[PDB]
């Protein structure tokens, strides 16, 4: 996350790293968020390439041991059927992978939230942007997971010639461009945490930014607005 700060161990327990292996030992790639004790929800760019991928719950530190985490391989991948690698800006951005294993829950690795299908959240919503994802534009990933507070932008203003234009359709959720604060490479995945009704609810998965950088004036973070998959979430973990 860019213009961040660290969040405290038991803040966002649904926050899950996806890893790759990297030879010897393995590499964060991308955020996700735990939504059964044996399956995660995370951006389709993410399992694009064809990699061992593993998910740390209850992870705080990438580099230290936290005696917190569990670390469970990935058994399928269920991308969207109409997912298009080229195409991010058709949206489709989702992909849900069922756990070799089921997870222990504790006041570190618990459910996320999803919203009731068909939620459209107002314009300067608060919301969240969680994650070890680079601290600057070509920066480095961040050591301690990242929070920062990214307030939604609605669909009029963000596919305005002005923001995103087209690029944005109705199906993501667009939150910051202040130029300040951001997602960036290695958030990917990751949520978006909003609050309604007295409730953190994952309302995007991180799909994109702007070519030119990740803080960029009238560029915000563009999610996947999760309550529209609602329904094919459902029947994806209900026949497997
Ligand atoms: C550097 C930046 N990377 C990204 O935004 C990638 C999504 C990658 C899809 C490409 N296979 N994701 C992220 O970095 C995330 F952190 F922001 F979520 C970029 O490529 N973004 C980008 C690409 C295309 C368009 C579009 F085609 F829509 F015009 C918009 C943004």
């Amino acid at each position: 996350v860019v213009g961040g700060t660290e969040a405290q161990r038991n803040s966002w327990p649904s926050q899950i790293s996806l890893q790759y292996r990297s030879g010897s030992s393995w590499a964060h790639t991308c955020g996700g968020t735990l939504i059964r004790q044996n399956w995660v929800m995370t951006a389709a760019h993410c399992v694009d390439r064809e990699l061992t991928f593993r998910v740390v719950v209850g992870e705080h530190n990438l580099n230290q041991n936290n005696g917190t985490e569990q670390y469970v391989g990935v058994q399928k991948i269920v991308v969207h059927p109409y997912w298009n690698t080229d195409d991010v800006a058709a949206g489709y951005d989702i992909a849900l992978l069922r756990l070799a294993q089921s997870v222990t829950l504790n006041s570190y690795v618990q459910l996320g939230v999803l919203p009731r299908a068909g939620t459209i959240l107002a314009n300067n919503s608060p919301c969240y942007i969680t994650g070890w994802g680079l601290t600057r534009t070509n920066g480095q990933l961040a050591q301690t997971l990242q929070q920062a507070y990214l307030p939604t932008v609605d669909y009029a203003i963000c596919s305005s010639s002005s923001y995103w234009g087209s690029t944005v359709k109705n199906s993501m959720v667009c939150a910051g461009g202040d130029g300040v604060r951001s997602g960036c490479q290695g958030d990917s995945g990751g949520p978006l945490h909003c609050l309604v009704n007295g409730q953190y609810a994952v309302h995007g998965v991180t799909s994109f930014v702007s070519r030119l950088g990740c803080n960029v004036t009238r560029k915000p973070t563009v999610f996947t607005r999760v309550s529209a998959y609602i329904s094919w979430i459902n029947n994806v973990i209900a026949s497997n």
